[PDB]
């Protein structure tokens, strides 16, 4: 198909202004006073949201290139949301005013490669200092504060979340379910998660979380890597018979015949997933059959002969429920014997006894770890059915804010953070003028989501941005109140990691967007 | 369908242009401060790469003249890869730089002919300097050297090459395959390898590295040029019900029965692979019975009298598994019985000892070196998958480097070889004016890429061009840290190979582009 | 469909640009200095050709008008290359030069039908004179050094084609088939070959030389005219069956049923070729009889009785291979017996014996030498298969040069023996003034294609086709080393029956393009 081509200033003006579009549509929504944005929907009456991965999900720009630059700039700042649960505004924000300052200093006659570098420096040494800013959250009152405090002031679904992690441990995995009535219940299960999405999108089931939920699934366990449908025709047929959804878990399952049919001819007719098998190599194999051993099915291996052929219901594995999202694969609640769960985790720490390396020490331990620890699951209990469904959904934005501030501690929130480092380190220098005006864009840049937080309540955002860096420690601007004091101390916090991430990643778009020369796309 | 035709300056002004917009996609990815380049893809977000040669592949352009140029230059500069394992951007560079100029120069009145015929002779005069100039790589030492070097100074990917090497052969083949663990491991297995590639792009396979894998396939051996679908159907179903892959070794698969139905009908089905057999005469037949032989299946002749239609399972050969690319098949690991093996290898060994032609000796020896060599296995080992298979990309392309150094020597890299011949050529001369002309513009065209090496690092092109050029030996001037040396002692190198193929492949198509005279494509 | 028609001066000029298009593209590619063209393919890549008969083939323009002119040129032009194997480009400069002056002379007011008669007159006595200078080639010596230049100065293939015409005679059969290894063979076998080509051009094999090749194919002899799908079904189920390809050999082959399926329905299921029995009345079924006798079958005649329907495989002939072209088939291996091959040709004898018409004298020694005189088969041996399918073409055009050339001698080539002739008949005359103007513009349309030839080379050509004119005998100017001499002495030399060939067919368009009044076409 032909292409067009653009080189130099047409192309970074066209990539600006896509990330122009892109970010006037998401960071009005920004701040507690973020205002709405109308979403037009063709199955009826338009959609208000204040959420702005939902706008960023929604923006497609029509000419070519402006809506290659808007597509970067998402598809880069989804992966601070995804990696630590918040942060896609954030992220935009900074990109787009690192963008436009650089593009801008590029227009000068400026090195670009000289301006990501002292961009690159700069945000390093700011993320270094927010690593010292941060407060740490590893006690049990700090951690019902942060639950209560990302749960806008629940008390009980910050002591929900105290109870479940000292139940399990802060590394341990926590979930949650629809209750059965007012009381809310805690029991920790057995189960596993490991670190495996979903093959294709396509699979996602009806929450729009981007996760799938299986309803009492059937697991099955094979290394072989199926390829072609005609091998587990039988199992296939069996499992719609039986009217329950099905999981497969094979080392991989490439889209020749197996991915195609599963996602174009399966619409409806059945429900199955399918996911990639943890690990490789032989720790592959020890994982498959620590799975099947939890959900009481066996593992499909070629090696000693057995065929998926021949696979009966009778080897598939069940388990209560399964949830699968972009990068994470859970098994609630299996249905396997626990006295062979207790004997296998027993030969694996006798293993850990005997084994003879560091590294066979730590990857056993994680093995014994996950097979041990069991999965914790919430009962979110409520007087009616659509207080339970906001109250599930607060409970969960409070877990994950509160797994990512015991993983890294957390901050003054409301963009202060990022204020505060960008006015300690001013003193920063690189190693020609290039990598200073670089430096210099990012400081000035990293100040972005401030001024607008404080733009969207209607004050001036100068006078606020410079009485907030007169400041020191976690002195801010709340902009609820439109009062200044110690954020930490009334009720505003953010976990760092949502922060570091946002930035990182906003520096990772600002570098690549400022070093492009040429672009090509389809002839319109 | 109607035809549109241009002679003259109209013609080279298109090429010009064509040429001038795959040249100005390229080459801004030069060097070690490359920048990027976005390339668009409908399947979602665009993505970003600094590799000349996916920006190459995706550039096809509007207008048929322009395309077409373009067309004649990438398909010709794919070759020096494809020959050499590197030097895309340098070949279309150095292209880029002598079709503007000669065609500049043509259109001054001067003979294209004698311009063409004076710039072989200046290239054949560089190809020779560089030959004088290369430095030998044939040490164990110096193989780990380049090998580390070409894998961005990994100690570990010189040491497994310069090991594989030691233990078959500078001329032996080496492969790399998945590793099991965080060992690496190496073993030399039985295994052939000829230079034959497949018959049809469309075949293949998930990699993008224009080869395809089959896992455990099975190796059809039938010396007949096999034309229709009706005589080995028994065979296909044989091997879909078995449900491995199929490896097709005939003496021609033409494109009217077998060719059409295997790419056409075949897309996720089965997977089979067709390739032609090596040789011709009765040396195809030696090779056809000698792969039977090595993989413990047997040879379907109609000579003999047997019939592909009542070919068994038992009769198809079998491996662990084959690679095939543009033009080399290679058999990793067969299955055929190792005494078989040895034994044929004695008797060829007869035959050289009673053979009583020297030509005949040396194609025997060929025979047996490559029966009794041996295929190398490198298994890439790593903590995590993700690091294994980028540690595997960068052992496969310093094996390959590191074969093409051990091949032809090493020069200073950062196209200073280059320019170092251009400055020794000083005073070359042809038999009339318009030869000299032509001396004088590949002379002053081998100078790009280091020119535009320096332009991409901000530098000023042309100071560091004349200092290069004043020094002697391997001096010159390091893009990386903005210093100058000795090449060869501040590791950077290129291996003369891709050098030599990349000027080459340039010199051939500004020859064929200059003198060109008319044009034929289809009507808009 | 609408017509749209165009009388006297408005055609001839959409005429004259028509073949001022399809000249300008061919002629660039004259000469051994001749230019490059750009063919345009869909399938990828453009090719680069300096043959002008692929672009003349490629050429077809969108106006209806020029589009006509530049076929009937190409129609006629492509007569020469099939009777004589060379000329196409020269006949096309001619055919420009002619028609151009001729339609200028004709807008001065003068008679078209006296032009052409003084065109005619001046070519007739062109080719007296050309073949008064004719160099007679006969001799061993001679046969092998026309070969040899004719091979690029490659004695082997010259030796080996002076060798096959003295195992077989000047009028002898000889082919070229891939050989077996290095060294080449030569033997003459039992074969057939008659003056018939194929029924249609769909029936175009893989080469793309105008010919076709069928691999152990299967003979059908018929003198009844078949013109049913019906009456032969069983024979081509059976041919399907047994695999290998068929020849028809009827009388005629009609488009109705049977030519209709064999072109559209086959289109890969089997191989099948249909050609006309050679010769009529008796005579046709006399050939018939014989060439079922040369390959061992039977021929299905309706006089006697049996039927096509119930013919089996046994009656069918067979043949190692056969090869069709425009207007030859041959028989290269027939698989008859031997002793009634001789027994035939002893009776065909002894009715030369008792014959009593110097007319049947004559035919049936025809026969007799058809039948006994063999086919010679070289085999082209070389080190490797690119080599030897390069080594097989240049043998296949120093035979066709070879065969020309003892046919009708050689004369000095380059262009060089018209302006010879041209020079010889300045003192030619007409009747009229006309007639005089006629023979003018041949003589003067005579010399363009060295005045073509010299300028690809970058001299001028008025001063050397004057000092051309100025010499006598073989003198000329030779375009490879710019320098005068003797061109037989010099290695540069045409067969005379190429260059009559070309100058005839030229006479023949000028002629009947300068008469044309009317043109009638298809509206756009």
């Amino acid at each position: 198909a032909a292409k067009d081509v653009k080189f130099g200033n047409d192309a970074r003006v066209k990539m600006l202004r896509g990330v122009n579009v892109l970010a006037d549509a998401v960071k009005v929504t920004l701040g507690p006073k973020g205002r709405n944005v109308v979403l037009d929907k063709s199955f009826g009456a338009p959609t208000i949201t204040k959420d702005g991965v939902s706008v960023a999900r929604e923006i497609e720009l029509e000419d070519k290139f402006e809506n290659m630059g808007a597509q970067m700039v998402k598809e880069v700042a989804s992966k601070a949301n995804d990696a630590a649960g918040d942060g896609t505004t954030t992220a935009t924000v900074l990109a787009q005013a690192i963008i436009t300052e650089g593009l801008k200093a590029v227009a000068a006659g400026m090195n670009p490669m000289d301006l990501k570098r002292g961009i690159d420096k700069a945000v390093t040494a700011a993320v270094e200092e927010l690593k010292a800013l941060s407060v740490p959250c590893s006690d049990s009152k700090a951690i019902a504060q942060v639950g209560t405090i990302s749960a806008n002031s629940d008390e009980t679904v910050g002591k929900l979340i105290a109870e479940a992690m000292d139940k399990v441990g802060k590394e341990g995995v926590i979930t949650v379910e629809d209750g059965t009535g007012l009381q809310d219940e805690l029991d920790v299960v057995e189960g596993m998660q490991f670190d495996r999405g979903y093959l294709s999108p396509y699979f996602i089931n009806k929450p729009e979380t981007g996760a799938v939920e299986l309803e009492s699934p059937f697991i099955l366990l094979a290394d072989k890597k199926i390829s072609n449908i005609r091998e587990m025709l039988p199992v296939l047929e069996a499992v719609a018979k039986a009217g329950k959804p099905l999981l497969i878990i094979a080392e991989d399952v490439e889209g020749e015949a197996l991915a195609t049919l599963v996602v174009n001819t399966m619409r409806g007719i059945v429900k199955v997933a399918a996911v990639k098998a943890p690990g490789f190599g032989d720790r592959r194999k020890a994982m498959l059959q620590d799975i099947a051993t939890l959900t009481g099915g066996t593992v499909i291996s070629e090696e000693i002969g057995m065929e998926l052929e021949k696979a009966t219901l009778e080897d598939l594995g069940q388990a209560k429920r399964v949830v699968i999202n972009k990068d994470t694969t859970t098994i609630i609640d299996g249905v396997g014997e626990e006295a062979a769960i207790q004997g296998r985790v027993a030969q694996i720490r006798q293993q850990i006894e005997e084994a003879t390396s560091d590294y066979d020490r730590e990857k056993l331990q994680e093995r014994v770890a996950k097979l041990a620890g069991g999965v914790a699951v919430i009962k979110v209990g409520a007087a009616t059915e659509v207080e339970m469904k906001e109250k599930k959904a607060r409970v969960e934005d409070a877990l994950h804010a509160t797994r990512a501030a015991v993983e890294e501690g957390v901050v003054a929130g409301g963009g202060v953070a990022l204020i505060r480092v960008a006015s300690k380190l001013a003193d920063l220098r690189g190693q020609n003028e290039d990598q200073n005006v670089g430096i210099k864009v990012a400081l000035r840049a990293m100040e972005a989501p401030l001024r607008q937080i404080v733009l969207n309540c209607g004050e001036e955002p100068s006078v606020v941005a410079n009485t907030v860096k007169g400041g020191d420690g976690n002195y801010g601007y709340n902009a609820a109140t439109e009062e200044y004091g110690n954020m930490i101390d009334m009720g505003i916090l953010d976990p760092t990691k949502v922060t570091r991430s946002a930035l990182q990643y906003a520096a990772s778009v600002a570098g690549l967007m400022i070093t492009t020369e040429c672009m090509v796309t389809d002839l319109p």
